[PDB]
């Protein structure tokens, strides 16, 4: 099973200048809980944005060019990325925009954080057809001293 996980600001913005400009520790904790001990697939730009391997996860990087770091696994196509995960129950696709576009048609589950924040981004999450997805979990949180915007955790499953 393939799942996507992403945090979206207003208008489905997910990034700006290869960075995420907000800071929501509660959302990073949610990301860690939902990805630990699973393989994670990311594109090369997201690999450079994160800047180091994510511990406790098999890190698989999509790039058309040879890998430059043997602490992670480099693959050259979507099919190779999936095969490199092996026989696991759940593969987590962690972006970015181009990678989400390619894996969305194959995904059965979306783990989305909706952040109540406006930022002027250059990368968006794909337009997804709402009729195809059932919300199976949602949890709203007001802003607090650690998390400067309100946010909603949602899990959607393909109908
Ligand atoms: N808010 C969130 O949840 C979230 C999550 C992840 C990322 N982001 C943000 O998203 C942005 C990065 O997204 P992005 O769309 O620019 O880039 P991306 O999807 O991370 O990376 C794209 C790169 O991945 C490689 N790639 C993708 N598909 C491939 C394929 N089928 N075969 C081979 N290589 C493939 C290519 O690398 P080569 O050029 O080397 O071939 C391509 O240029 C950043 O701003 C980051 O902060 C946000
Ligand atoms: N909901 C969500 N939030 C995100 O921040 C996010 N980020 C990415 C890609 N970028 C990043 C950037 C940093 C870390 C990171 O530092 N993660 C640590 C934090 C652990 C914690 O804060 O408790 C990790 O071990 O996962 C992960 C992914 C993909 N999907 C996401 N999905
Ligand atoms: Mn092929
Ligand atoms: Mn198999
Ligand atoms: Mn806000």
């Amino acid at each position: 099973m393939i799942s996507l996980i992403a945090a979206l600001a207003v208008d489905r913005v997910i990034g700006m200048e290869n960075a995420m400009p907000w800071n929501l520790p509660a959302d990073l904790a949610w990301f860690k809980r939902n990805t630990l001990n699973k393989p994670v697939i990311m594109g090369r730009h997201t690999w450079e944005s994160i800047g180091r391997p994510l511990p406790g996860r098999k890190n698989i990087i999509l790039s058309s060019q040879p890998g430059t770091d043997d602490r992670v696994t480099w693959v050259k196509s979507v099919d190779e990325a999936i095969a490199a995960c092996g026989d696991v129950p759940e593969i987590m696709v962690i972006g970015g925009g181009r990678v989400y576009e390619q894996f969305l048609p194959k995904a059965q589950k979306l783990y989305l954080t909706h952040i109540d924040a406006e930022v002027e981004g250059d990368t968006h999450f794909p337009d997804y057809e709402p009729d195809d997805w059932e919300s199976v979990f949602s949890e709203f949180h007001d802003a607090d001293a650690q998390n400067s915007h309100s946010y909603c955790f949602e899990i959607l499953e393909r109908r």
